[PDB]
């Protein structure tokens, strides 16, 4: 039952391509393990916690109200719109949108929102602003979803993702409030069952958003730790094989599994 960066590795055997991890003590920050933690990975969907974190710094600033109600068109859906197809005549509050991209991987939610801030160039300012001067958002969805990487639009790295998911969940970048909406809507999601949460043991709790794009491209990140109580960041990306989904699903999942045997 091999130990985690041996099975980061044999994943990568496995699928082709590249996978990168990182484990980061949540309490102090400091990184436990690590596989290409410095190496460019596209974010696909996990963009949508960040976006929910600006967001929030907006909510906290007196910018932003989670109960503004926001009313849209048929014509602002775009693929894989579970929530807000279903909300044409009543719109969504921010905080219902935050909801649906994170929890639902809601895409119209996740447009809704960058709106809201500016767009995708806000985002990457908003990272920026905070510390991080190297994840970056450039396209809108769906094309966030169609594109092939092109490599360096709409990426991160594992360690500049874990270390910026760590001060939205910690410290006080947001308010103590905020910081909890934002793990609430992670502990809620309900589109990553396949990954992490396959490995979980009972009483442990997990927050997290998965991704899943073209070119073998699958990810997810993760606050998580036994007893009701998260104590790690997990952070995994693969990218560039010609992997299936259920190969994807099954390394993550595997790779989960090692984590939690050898916690
Ligand atoms: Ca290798």
């Amino acid at each position: 039952h091999p130990e985690t960066l041996v099975k980061v590795k044999d994943a990568e055997d496995q699928l082709g391509g590249r996978v990168g991890y990182i484990e980061l003590d949540l309490a102090s920050g400091k990184i436990l393990e690590s596989f290409r933690p410095e190496e460019r990975f596209p974010m696909m969907s996990t963009f949508k916690v960040l976006l929910c974190g600006a967001v929030l710094s907006r909510v906290d600033a007196g910018q932003e109200q989670l109960g503004r109600r926001i009313h849209y068109s048929q014509n602002d859906l775009v693929e894989y719109s579970p929530v807000t197809e279903k909300h044409l005549t009543d719109g969504m509050t921010v905080g219902e949108l935050c909801s649906a991209a994170i929890t639902m991987s809601d895409n119209t939610a996740a447009n809704l929102l960058l709106t809201t801030i500016g767009g995708p160039k806000e985002l990457t300012a908003f990272l920026h602003n905070m510390g991080d001067h190297v994840t970056r958002l450039d396209s809108w969805e769906p094309e966030l979803n169609e594109a092939i990487p092109n490599d360096e639009r709409d990426t991160t790295t594992p360690v500049a993702m874990a270390t910026t998911l760590r001060k939205l969940l910690t410290g006080e970048l947001l308010t103590a409030a905020s910081r909890q909406q934002l793990i609430d809507w992670m502990e809620a999601d309900k589109v990553a069952g396949p990954l992490l949460r396959s490995a979980l043991p009972a009483g442990w709790f997990i927050a997290d958003k998965s991704g899943a794009g073209e070119r073998g491209s699958r990810g997810i990140i993760a606050a998580l730790g036994p007893d009701g109580k998260p104590s790690r960041i997990v952070v995994i990306y693969m990218t560039g094989s010609q992997a299936t989904m259920d190969e994807r699903n099954r390394q993550i999942a595997e790779i989960g599994a090692s984590l939690i045997k050898h916690w």
